[PDB]
């Protein structure tokens, strides 16, 4: 029942915080730091939002590596913002 | 690199399929059939929707168990809808 | 490094104790108590030791669902004791 | 049943075989090329084998890294032969 399911849970909230851990870069986006993980690593730059405490938008500049981008569209990576961006 | 978030994401993936298996209900939503789990195993019926071939919506009546509901609201459970279910 | 070796013992250690959770057995092996898995669960009576206070040997008497039994032989199954065991 | 419990032994096969990839050294045991990984990255040299196709033993000469050991004792982690190594 629920041990399994709460196991699970678990497992996956650990699987995460370690792939961002590994590969995680520190990103500004609307004003907010936050982790993000190219999908290079887990598959017009393209990125997946692994922080809380953020919520991107169409339209949002991102400052990543030192170049700004726009978030052209939004999709999702197992519940996670997986941003497209583009050059400004 | 890639190795251990492709091992991460088949885990993850074979995970829920052992939920929606051992858990799962057959359910029909806005017509489609498919299956989802109640929230009292993973934690104004409320249930995450498992299957891939549906996309619920506030106002879609959802047959459960024999009864009708409408989803009044939806949320995101690890990337998968989680429906607010009322009686009709 | 590390970190993900870590993780992984834990995700074992978990796992094992959710298996023996949902299908351990109460049985007695040279008068210890402990948890022990059918074969049925996981592949003259087979199975696994997941106790960590027993150390089971070919010879002893093993009380299982009220009958004894010997301990013919024993194998290793991911670092657990699996046991032969013959009726008396 | 056996479902959870089949998952639970790919996971454990797969995240093994991760950990060798990424930590594992060839290293000769007895004549035999096998993957070895330093105790350091998991917990008088320390190591646990990863191959299948070795069985270690006290005795045993082991040349790692360019030098010669000797396996002094045996223990088992998760199953597999911990090695404990002296200089020759």
């Amino acid at each position: 029942s629920n041990a399994m399911a709460d196991l699970f849970d678990g497992m996956k909230r650990r699987m995460d915080a370690l792939i961002a851990e590994r590969f995680g870069m520190k990103v500004n986006i609307n004003g907010t730091d936050c982790i993000v993980v190219e999908s290079d690593f887990l598959a017009g730059k393209n990125v997946v939002v692994f922080s809380g405490n953020v919520i991107p938008r169409r339209g949002d500049r991102v400052v990543l590596r030192g170049s700004e981008f726009t978030v052209t569209r939004i999709r999702r990576f197992n519940g996670k913002p997986q941003l497209t961006l583009e050059e400004n």
